[PDB]
DNA sequence: AAAAAAAAAAAAAAAAAAAAAAAAAAAAAAAAAAAAAAAAAAAAAAAAA
């Protein structure tokens, strides 16, 4: 609603926003102002303020198509104690409109919609679950591997079409659930074992895994450097005594407010490029696989960067990073054909 | 060993009839009393050597 009225910035504030979009770091030095607490996780740290900023919102009508999903889905895969939770509840305690969910503690109808009476008017009334409580905005899933399987196909329509479609005996509808995933989960045997393959790992059906558009695989080098770095950070942080957010509010709702970032002709080649050498990387034995979806994915991802540097048009170097963080995210590079990925 | 199933199986909520309970509820007629008035019998005081 803030967003939507239009003076929400006064005239010098919307300079400083845009003499800060001028930067060359702005990228790095929004994404560094997320989590400030979280140690050196830069690029799971750029994935979501991507997510923050959103892709273009599209209309589809006339193509006769289906809603576009214009929001970003990013899952943490990774072995425990590495921070997947503290990401999922900042983010959780960011955003207006999120929803935060563990585990088991959700059921589908639970996550969608169910019948209550009102214990003040006796009436039966509809009421809406966390699928759609957080419709424009993020729903972090934590735990999301020790989810049963009934629940978690309830997250297929909500990350593809946008809708859920609710048929049951009173009214049937299709409630609109335009919500981000953020997802954290363990690998199967809740450790990463460097002897199975990426596929074989995250023990995910490939539908579900193509929905996410950045799988961000937190492993943990067995590393003496950056543990004693990762300590030392830990232990200050118990004698504690940047970016304002103040600032990081105001530029993400100015992005959303004023730029519908659109693509250009090198971003669309680069993105035809991309997808298909894409394919050809993940079309090996355990890595994994890329659709169509992923393209899409590249698209979406491309045009939050732009959004990000108020470029409000997408070019070369927006896609360039788009894949950049689509091959850090998954290790595309410590992988090989001989699938497993390596110690760095 | 866990992963989908595929039932119990419990609760909340609904219905859904029963079968019991609960809630509404002045005016019309009569009689008796106490008072009158009235026909009859009865009991008074004026008449005279
Ligand atoms: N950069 C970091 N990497 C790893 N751990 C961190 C980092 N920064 C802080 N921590 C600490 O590590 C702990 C990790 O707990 P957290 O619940 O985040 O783990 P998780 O990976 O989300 O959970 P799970 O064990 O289910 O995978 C946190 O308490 C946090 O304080
Ligand atoms: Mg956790």
């Amino acid at each position: 609603d803030e967003e939507a009225e239009q003076k929400l910035f006064s005239e010098k504030r919307v300079e400083l926003l845009k003499e800060l979009s001028r930067k060359p770091d702005i990228y790095e030095r929004l994404a560094s102002a997320l989590a400030p607490s979280i140690y050196e996780h830069e690029d799971i740290k750029k994935g979501i303020l991507l997510q923050l900023f959103g892709g273009t919102r599209k209309d589809f009508s006339h193509t006769g198509r289906g809603k576009f999903r214009a929001e970003i889905n990013i899952l943490l895969c990774g072995d425990p104690g590495t921070s997947k939770s503290q990401l999922l509840q900042y983010v959780y305690n960011l955003v207006p409109r999120g929803q935060y969910t563990s585990g088991k503690g959700s059921s589908a109808v639970g996550l969608t919609a169910y019948v209550m009476k009102d214990p003040e008017t006796r009436q039966l009334v509809l009421q809406t679950g966390a699928l759609v409580l957080s419709d424009n905005g993020i729903c972090c899933i934590d735990e999301f591997d020790k989810m049963n399987e009934s629940t978690r196909s309830v997250l297929h329509e909500v990350m593809e079409q946008q809708t859920l479609s609710i048929a049951k005996a009173g009214i049937i509808c299709q409630l609109n659930a335009r919500t981000s995933v953020l997802a954290a989960a363990n690998p199967i045997e809740s450790q990463w074992n460097p002897k199975k393959t990426t596929i074989e790992n995250i023990q995910l059906p490939h539908t579900l895994l193509s929905r996410f558009d950045l799988i961000f695989l937190l492993l943990d080098p067995q590393d003496e450097a950056y543990d004693r770095r990762l300590a030392h950070h830990l232990v200050a942080l118990y004698y504690q005594s940047l970016l304002d957010m103040a600032v990081l509010k105001d530029y993400i709702a100015y992005a959303h407010s004023t730029i519908m970032p659109r693509l250009s002709e090198e971003a669309s080649q680069a993105l035809i490029e991309a997808y298909v050498d894409m394919r050809k990387i993940g079309s090996s034995r355990g890595m994994v696989s890329a659709y169509p979806r992923q393209l899409e994915s590249l698209i979406r991802l491309a045009e939050a960067h732009a959004k990000v540097r108020l470029s409000n048009k997408v070019e070369a170097i927006d896609v360039e990073e788009a894949k950049r963080l689509h091959r850090e995210a998954l290790k595309q590079s410590a992988t090989d054909p001989r699938t497993g990925i390596v110690d760095i």
